Protein backbone atom coordinates (compact mmCIF):
# COMPACT_ATOMS: atom_id res chain seq x y z
CA UNK A 1 0.00 0.00 0.00
CA UNK A 2 3.10 2.65 0.88
CA UNK A 3 6.68 3.16 0.54
CA UNK A 4 8.78 1.62 2.77
CA UNK A 5 11.08 4.25 4.79
CA UNK A 6 14.69 3.62 4.06
CA UNK A 7 17.29 3.43 6.91
CA UNK A 8 20.45 4.86 6.08
CA UNK A 9 22.26 1.08 6.84
CA UNK A 10 21.12 -2.35 6.68
CA UNK A 11 20.95 -4.13 10.28
CA UNK A 12 20.58 -7.70 11.34
CA UNK A 13 19.28 -8.53 14.79
CA UNK A 14 21.75 -11.40 16.49
CA UNK A 15 21.41 -13.29 19.95
CA UNK A 16 23.44 -15.56 22.19
CA UNK A 17 21.56 -18.96 23.04
CA UNK A 18 23.49 -19.55 26.37
CA UNK A 19 24.35 -23.24 26.14
CA UNK A 20 27.37 -24.27 28.58
CA UNK A 21 27.93 -27.43 26.26
CA UNK A 22 29.12 -25.64 23.42
CA UNK A 23 32.35 -23.07 22.90
CA UNK A 24 31.30 -19.33 22.28
CA UNK A 25 30.68 -18.86 18.61
CA UNK A 26 28.67 -21.95 18.45
CA UNK A 27 26.03 -20.13 20.41
CA UNK A 28 25.81 -17.07 18.18
CA UNK A 29 21.98 -16.89 16.21
CA UNK A 30 21.50 -14.58 13.17
CA UNK A 31 17.68 -13.65 13.63
CA UNK A 32 16.72 -11.12 10.24
CA UNK A 33 17.66 -8.71 8.29
CA UNK A 34 16.37 -5.04 7.68
CA UNK A 35 17.00 -2.27 6.15
CA UNK A 36 13.51 0.03 6.51
CA UNK A 37 11.32 2.17 9.67
CA UNK A 38 8.93 -0.37 9.08
CA UNK A 39 10.41 -3.64 9.15
CA UNK A 40 12.96 -2.00 11.85
CA UNK A 41 9.23 -1.54 14.43
CA UNK A 42 6.98 -4.74 13.26
CA UNK A 43 10.58 -6.73 14.80
CA UNK A 44 10.69 -4.98 17.69
CA UNK A 45 7.32 -5.10 18.63
CA UNK A 46 7.28 -8.69 17.55
CA UNK A 47 10.68 -9.05 19.79
CA UNK A 48 8.77 -6.96 22.74
CA UNK A 49 5.47 -9.47 22.96
CA UNK A 50 7.94 -12.90 22.87
CA UNK A 51 21.33 -14.62 30.33
CA UNK A 52 19.65 -14.37 26.31
CA UNK A 53 21.34 -11.72 25.12
CA UNK A 54 20.77 -10.04 22.14
CA UNK A 55 22.45 -7.50 19.39
CA UNK A 56 21.62 -5.48 16.76
CA UNK A 57 25.09 -4.76 14.25
CA UNK A 58 25.44 -3.56 10.95
CA UNK A 59 24.82 -5.81 7.83
CA UNK A 60 28.29 -7.44 7.36
CA UNK A 61 29.37 -7.36 10.89
CA UNK A 62 29.16 -10.21 13.52
CA UNK A 63 28.57 -9.23 17.06
CA UNK A 64 32.08 -10.09 18.56
CA UNK A 65 35.30 -8.91 18.69
CA UNK A 66 36.89 -11.33 16.09
CA UNK A 67 34.87 -9.75 13.24
CA UNK A 68 37.84 -7.57 11.58
CA UNK A 69 35.55 -4.47 12.14
CA UNK A 70 35.47 -4.88 15.39
CA UNK A 71 38.92 -6.55 16.40
CA UNK A 72 41.16 -2.90 16.90
CA UNK A 73 37.67 -1.31 18.51
CA UNK A 74 35.59 -1.04 21.58
CA UNK A 75 32.71 -0.28 23.56
CA UNK A 76 30.76 2.19 25.66
CA UNK A 77 29.19 0.54 28.65
CA UNK A 78 25.98 1.29 30.29
CA UNK A 79 25.62 -1.26 33.46
CA UNK A 80 22.30 -1.30 35.23
CA UNK A 81 21.52 -2.60 38.65
CA UNK A 82 19.30 -5.43 39.76
CA UNK A 83 16.43 -2.65 39.90
CA UNK A 84 16.62 -1.16 36.79
CA UNK A 85 15.70 -4.12 35.03
CA UNK A 86 12.06 -3.24 35.36
CA UNK A 87 12.47 0.55 35.15
CA UNK A 88 14.89 1.44 32.58
CA UNK A 89 16.08 -1.56 30.75
CA UNK A 90 13.67 -1.65 27.97
CA UNK A 91 13.92 2.27 27.72
CA UNK A 92 17.50 2.65 27.83
CA UNK A 93 17.49 -0.50 25.20
CA UNK A 94 15.08 1.21 22.40
CA UNK A 95 17.02 4.32 22.78
CA UNK A 96 19.87 2.64 22.08
CA UNK A 97 18.54 0.99 18.95
CA UNK A 98 17.43 4.58 17.89
CA UNK A 99 20.57 6.19 18.14
CA UNK A 100 21.95 2.86 15.98
CA UNK A 101 19.46 3.08 12.97
CA UNK A 102 19.01 6.62 13.22
CA UNK A 103 22.41 7.57 12.66
CA UNK A 104 22.69 9.98 15.70
CA UNK A 105 25.96 10.56 16.04
CA UNK A 106 25.82 12.60 12.62
CA UNK A 107 29.43 11.60 10.54
CA UNK A 108 30.57 9.98 13.92
CA UNK A 109 27.68 7.09 12.98
CA UNK A 110 29.74 5.63 10.54
CA UNK A 111 32.51 4.33 13.11
CA UNK A 112 29.38 2.67 14.98
CA UNK A 113 29.33 -1.15 14.45
CA UNK A 114 26.79 -2.12 16.53
CA UNK A 115 24.56 -2.54 19.96
CA UNK A 116 25.12 -5.78 22.84
CA UNK A 117 22.62 -5.54 25.81
CA UNK A 118 23.30 -8.19 28.13
CA UNK A 119 20.62 -9.79 29.94
CA UNK A 120 22.16 -10.85 33.48
CA UNK A 121 20.87 -12.11 37.01
CA UNK A 122 23.29 -9.83 38.70
CA UNK A 123 22.71 -6.75 36.81
CA UNK A 124 21.80 -6.22 32.78
CA UNK A 125 24.38 -4.22 31.11
CA UNK A 126 24.14 -2.52 27.65
CA UNK A 127 26.97 -1.31 25.38
CA UNK A 128 27.58 0.40 21.65
CA UNK A 129 30.41 -0.46 19.75
CA UNK A 130 32.70 1.06 17.67
CA UNK A 131 35.31 0.12 14.54
CA UNK A 132 38.32 1.54 16.49
CA UNK A 133 39.84 2.41 20.21
CA UNK A 134 42.38 4.80 18.72
CA UNK A 135 39.37 7.26 17.05
CA UNK A 136 39.61 9.25 20.14
CA UNK A 137 36.95 12.25 18.43
CA UNK A 138 34.94 9.84 17.20
CA UNK A 139 34.53 7.34 20.23
CA UNK A 140 34.43 10.07 22.41
CA UNK A 141 31.49 12.18 21.06
CA UNK A 142 29.46 8.79 20.31
CA UNK A 143 29.64 8.77 24.34
CA UNK A 144 29.10 11.99 25.48
CA UNK A 145 25.64 12.00 22.93
CA UNK A 146 25.15 8.67 24.29
CA UNK A 147 25.16 9.44 27.89
CA UNK A 148 23.10 13.00 27.28
CA UNK A 149 20.57 10.63 25.01
CA UNK A 150 19.77 8.16 27.66
CA UNK A 151 19.23 11.14 29.92
CA UNK A 152 22.24 9.73 32.49
CA UNK A 153 23.27 11.81 35.60
CA UNK A 154 25.95 13.70 34.53
CA UNK A 155 28.50 13.17 37.36
CA UNK A 156 28.64 9.32 36.96
CA UNK A 157 31.13 8.95 34.32
CA UNK A 158 30.35 5.71 31.35
CA UNK A 159 33.21 4.03 30.68
CA UNK A 160 34.69 2.98 26.67
CA UNK A 161 36.49 -0.47 26.99
CA UNK A 162 39.13 -1.48 24.03
CA UNK A 163 37.95 -4.89 23.24
CA UNK A 164 41.61 -6.13 23.53
CA UNK A 165 41.62 -5.15 26.49
CA UNK A 166 38.32 -7.04 27.76
CA UNK A 167 39.72 -10.26 25.56
CA UNK A 168 42.56 -10.26 27.62
CA UNK A 169 41.26 -9.22 31.25
CA UNK A 170 42.87 -9.46 34.62
CA UNK A 171 40.26 -0.69 32.51
CA UNK A 172 38.83 2.60 30.76
CA UNK A 173 40.49 3.82 27.38
CA UNK A 174 37.90 7.22 27.47
CA UNK A 175 35.36 8.54 30.16
CA UNK A 176 32.21 11.02 29.33
N1 LIG B 1 35.24 -15.06 21.92
C1 LIG B 1 34.39 -14.15 22.42
N2 LIG B 1 33.99 -14.25 23.69
C2 LIG B 1 33.15 -13.27 24.05
C3 LIG B 1 32.70 -12.25 23.27
C4 LIG B 1 33.12 -12.13 21.91
O1 LIG B 1 32.84 -11.25 21.10
N3 LIG B 1 33.98 -13.15 21.57
N4 LIG B 1 31.86 -11.47 24.06
C5 LIG B 1 31.28 -10.17 23.70
C6 LIG B 1 29.88 -10.40 23.22
C7 LIG B 1 29.34 -10.39 21.91
C8 LIG B 1 27.94 -10.70 22.03
C9 LIG B 1 26.90 -10.90 21.12
C10 LIG B 1 25.66 -11.28 21.59
CL1 LIG B 1 24.36 -11.53 20.45
C11 LIG B 1 25.40 -11.45 22.94
C12 LIG B 1 26.41 -11.22 23.87
C13 LIG B 1 27.67 -10.86 23.40
N5 LIG B 1 28.87 -10.69 24.09
C14 LIG B 1 31.84 -12.00 25.28
N6 LIG B 1 32.62 -13.09 25.30
C15 LIG B 1 32.91 -13.89 26.51
C16 LIG B 1 31.66 -14.34 27.20
C17 LIG B 1 31.17 -13.87 28.34
C18 LIG B 1 31.74 -12.75 29.17
P1 LIG B 1 30.50 -11.60 29.78
O2 LIG B 1 29.80 -12.14 30.99
O3 LIG B 1 31.24 -10.28 30.09
O4 LIG B 1 29.54 -11.31 28.59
Amino acid sequence: HYIKHPLQNRWALWFFKNDKSKTWQANLRLISKFDTVEDFWALYNHIQLSGCDYSLFKDGIEPMWEDEKNKRGGRWLITLNKQQRRSDLDRFWLETLLCLIGESFDDYSDDVCGAVVNVRAKGDKIAIWTTECENREAVTHIGRVYKERLGLPPKIVIGYQSHADTATKSKNRFVV
